[PDB]
């Protein structure tokens, strides 16, 4: 938490974007401690599993959830963290307080921290679009490194939802979902019951941002069948409903 | 050195270059557009002479098909040796760096696994070269010699990935090249579903479903014999 051992947890990921295994020396370089104390310093950061030594220092997965989540309490975002409520795709989803908000955390030559860092981006700009297209997602509050800070939503995943009121609405919302998506030139590719989640109202919330495929795509008739087929499934499987009309390439 | 200094002003630009004209020489050319931005064709210039220049692509390529966020051209070195060019197309443009180094990563990993994917080459920017593979993809393949066999290295492989504690997610017709010996080779892998995740059992299903559907569809073979996730 000091600000010196802040500055020298800064200088292992500075060094680390053009070496896999920083150098002592060069995190004394950049960290600029004036009256030293830098090795005292990732003795204490070692211990902390905050760095490991495998010759010099490297940033573990915990460091780095540190430095994400020190930099979006600098910024006024996180205050407190809650419990784990949740796994993504490829990610750990916490709950946080600056109200409360949802952290994801992504976990994922070419070293996975700085993929992570990009899964995350891909992420925010996703949800930032769509989002601001008025579509059914989580609003995106701020993000860095690996970790994407969104709106809480009061509701669980639909695969969890044994009885509903009405399975004629849901349905329609999340067929409404799939066309209003494709007329703005998207197809989800991944549209089912673990990516959607289901409100106190009953309205459905679109929680997992893979990679979008294109309408203009030469598959995109087969994607978007997929995500039709998908919800189709789900209802008649759970409970137990089935519909004539439902979309086709033909609406988009 | 322009194109790589390159909204960004005429002013900036000539800083990092370190004169005028040069300019509209390629702002005709298509290479930037309106200060000044880069274009998706000037990206693909950027990342083609890096790989040029360190030997790997020399000679220009006919697009010979698109993956699923991706266009895939045939290149050449100075020997003549033909490779494939996967350049990442995100539909920003820092994030197809992303897609790019994450398919050299999972490329890297599966092949040194024994695992029949294309042999990584190089990468750079949004551009991934590697192995040719002569072959067609999956879906195209109206008419084969023994459907037994090819059905039989598809299931292999999902269940070789699962052992490894992977799951493709995206198991297709489309994603799957048969070569002249009718072997199959995996040509993406874009999100790949951790087996230890919750969901892992359904993922794992509807890549095992997208075979016997498409198996059945196309060839019209059906076996009794099939994966199950309680495997591993």
């Amino acid at each position: 938490m000091s600000r010196d051992d802040f500055r020298v947890l800064t200088a292992v990921e500075m060094g680390m974007k053009n070496h896999e295994i920083v150098p002592g020396s060069l995190i004394a370089s950049i960290a600029s401690l004036k009256h030293g104390g830098c090795n005292k310093v990732l003795r204490e950061l070692v211990k902390h599993k905050l760095i490991a030594w495998e010759q010099g220092y490297r940033l573990t997965n915990a460091g780095y959830d540190y430095l994400a989540l020190k930099t979006l309490s600098s910024r006024q975002v996180v205050e407190s963290v809650g419990n784990q409520m949740g796994v993504g795709k490829e990610s750990d989803i916490y709950i946080v307080a600056n109200q409360q908000f949802a952290l994801k955390l992504h976990r994922l030559n070419v070293s996975w921290l700085y993929l992570s860092r990009l899964s995350a981006m891909k992420e925010f700009a996703y949800m930032k679009a769509l989002y601001e297209r008025k579509f059914p997602v989580p609003k995106p509050i701020d993000y860095n490194r690996h970790a994407v800070v969104m709106e809480l939503i009061n509701g669980y995943p639909l695969c969890q939802i044994h009885h509903v009121e009405d399975p004629a609405s849901v349905y329609d919302e999340a067929m409404e979902l799939i066309v209003k998506l494709a007329n703005h030139g998207l197809i989800h590719g991944d549209f089912n019951e673990f990516n959607l989640i289901l409100d106190e109202s009953d309205h459905i919330t679109m929680i997992d941002f893979p990679q979008m495929v294109s309408t203009s795509h030469p598959n995109a008739e087969w994607y978007f069948d997929r995500d039709v087929k998908c919800i189709k499934d789900f209802f008649m499987k759970r409970f137990s409903y089935e519909s004539e009309l439902f979309p086709t390439f033909k609406d988009i």
